[PDB]
């Protein structure tokens, strides 16, 4: 019985991930990444919005209690649908 799934991410020019938020839904249950674990700051929102296949800059940070404290660097990144082809 329940629960938990996987997080979303965006990838690099090569594929890396990397998630983009710190919390998840799963239909109504709730996901806390771990303290520490690399983010971009960007939610999935931020993720959805993204146009697939075009690059940004996207604020990199680090999680902690659940949210994405970015640390002002900042890294190109990419959101890719299945199969490379075009968002929603
Ligand atoms: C993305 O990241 C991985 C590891 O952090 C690395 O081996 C790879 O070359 C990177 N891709 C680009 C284009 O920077
Ligand atoms: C993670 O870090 C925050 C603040 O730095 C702390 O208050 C919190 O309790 C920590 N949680 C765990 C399980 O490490």
């Amino acid at each position: 019985d329940l629960g938990g799934c996987p997080f979303l991410v965006a990838e690099n020019k090569t594929g890396y991930p990397t998630i983009v938020a710190c919390k998840q839904d799963c239909n109504g249950t709730t996901e806390t990444a771990p303290n520490g674990t690399r983010c971009f700051s960007i939610g999935d929102e931020g993720l959805r919005r993204m146009t697939a296949n075009l690059p940004y800059d996207c604020p990199l940070g680090q999680c902690s209690n659940g949210d994405c404290i970015p640390k002002e660097t900042y890294e190109v990144c990419y959101r890719r649908n299945w199969r490379d082809k075009k968002n929603h």
